[PDB]
């Protein structure tokens, strides 16, 4: 028993970070094969970059690539979207079996914080609906990758490339995509309003009742469009029967119909805690996913 | 910026579990050098359990009674030695992925992380604190057993925690890696008291100044106080009494964010007085004690390994 936000052990990852080094600018990749990974930002002195006119005048040579104390040696460079990918005369021989995913807005996943291409610490974060991670990324953490782990198969999702003025992380998927509306450009950007993942929040009750807290535990239930429409009061975002769909085997487990879970969640919205704790948390909490909980539970 | 409870990398203990069987107990152990490290309680039966008698049943046992499995590979099983609660299953070869290591017995208020196993394979990592009273908090099932706490010096691993128990109440308790329990507790499945927790005083002030170098400074007042009008708050509210080796070692702390300790004391004092009124600091509405100030300038400044 006991209820955690654990992330995946990070030793997988842990063997393909690198570092990378062009001009001045020192920043994480991800090695996987014979291909390095990295933001392609590496490559700037900010505010408007031309990236296509700055990589050019970069040759291979330019880019120094570091595994630990042995220097590898580039043999090509190209830009795939926010991403450059260097080409080296070596496969990483610590290559897991690995994947690239393309994460929802939702989902959770563990980060490895790296600097210089050596790791300081693991934690699990939620990809916000608005396309931002509350991360712990300091300078030069760029580069560092979020990932989750199938048995024995690492499926990457993130790699940081920047924090907004506000102090949320924004970052792509490992074909350079950005999640949500941001550029690799120094500029003021707007993440867009948050909200509350509901089907998480209700996730993490079926937890705490799986963990013998249940005093939230109410004598009401309620329809899908009643609940959805206090969801919308509270921004919290709208369920759908998927998320039913998805919360079924947590359920059947604790014998708590979701619609009854639903009027139970309602009432905390409209009354809040009254001090009191679910999993010794003051708060709803809604970075954990039903299979998150299922892993766990 | 921001702040995450964040836990060491964990790959180099990863190679380090593996999966120890006696008769129908499967739970996990730890493989440095040529030793395998794990709770004797592994050579129980559901009906011994309430008083074993461990040197009774360590004599009946052979080692071949032993299954130390890791990965798709099988251990042999060469000696059998029992160091406190602890098993030493000598095994003929030494794990070559042996980091360098240390085994040490930490303090009540010190952090660590955990690496979660079960049948001797990772599940997942997670940073914790050992309480005042000598049990960790943590997310534990059965066959989590023989699972280990941990803290990296850059290079040398200092294993500081083996899984053993769960009490009815929920809470873990377990060893250092000498296999002597933290806290009063037995390796038997009886009714034990943990006796009184208290949050850790100096680890909320640690996470205060995190916060603050975050951005989050709204509960910073103008008031001050003395360690002991501060101690008499605290005592009321079970926190743990603050004394001087703690101020020291905020120290670094005060200097790198303008503020002196004894004034964020006063802070926390009306914090404990009037609660935080619906608002968070740092995403918590409550106050955290799992930050020592060690760890606050470690994430801080990114110190790596
Ligand atoms: C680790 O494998 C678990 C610890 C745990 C975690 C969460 C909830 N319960 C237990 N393994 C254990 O061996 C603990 C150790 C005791 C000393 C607390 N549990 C048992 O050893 C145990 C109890 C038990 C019972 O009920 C008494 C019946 C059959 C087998 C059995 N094993
Ligand atoms: C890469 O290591 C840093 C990552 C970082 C540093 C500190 C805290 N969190 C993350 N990211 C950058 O240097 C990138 C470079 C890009 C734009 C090519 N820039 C930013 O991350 C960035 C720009 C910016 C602006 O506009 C100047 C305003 C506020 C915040 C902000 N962050």
């Amino acid at each position: 028993s006991g209820f955690r936000k654990m992330a995946f052990p990070s030793g997988k990852v842990e063997g393909c970070m690198v570092q990378v080094t062009c001009g001045t600018t020192t920043l994480n990749g991800l090695w996987l094969d014979d291909v390095v990974y990295c933001p392609r930002h590496v490559i700037c002195t900010m505010l408007n970059p031309n990236y296509e006119d700055l990589l050019i005048r970069k040759s291979n040579h330019n880019f120094l690539v570091q595994a630990g104390n042995v220097q590898l040696r580039v043999i090509g460079h190209s830009m795939q979207n926010c991403v450059l990918k260097l080409k080296v005369d070596t496969a990483n021989p610590k290559t897991p079996k690995y994947k690239f995913v393309r994460i929802q807005p939702g989902q959770t996943f563990s980060v490895l914080a790296c600097y210089n291409g050596s790791p300081s610490g693991v934690y699990q974060c939620a990809m916000r609906p608005n396309f931002t991670i509350k991360g712990s990324f300091l300078n030069g953490s760029c580069g560092s990758v979020g990932f989750n782990i199938d048995y024995d198969c690492v499926s990457f999702c993130y790699m940081h490339h920047m924090e907004l003025p506000t102090g949320v992380h924004a970052g792509t998927d490992l074909e350079g995509n950005f999640y949500g509306p941001f550029v690799d450009r120094q500029t003021a950007q707007a993440a867009g309003t948050d909200t509350t993942i509901t089907v998480n929040v209700l996730a993490w009750l079926y937890a705490a009742v799986i963990n013998g807290d249940r005093w939230f535990l109410n004598r009401f239930t309620t329809t899908l469009n009643d609940f959805n429409l206090v969801a919308m009061k509270y921004n919290y975002e709208p369920l759908t029967q998927d998320h039913v769909d998805i919360l079924g085997p947590l359920s059947a487990q604790t014998g708590i119909a979701v619609l009854d879970m639903c009027a139970s969640l309602k009432e905390l919205l409209q009354n809040g805690m009254n001090g009191r704790t679910i999993l010794g948390s003051a708060l709803l909490e809604d970075e954990f996913t039903p299979f998150d909980v299922v892993r766990q539970c």
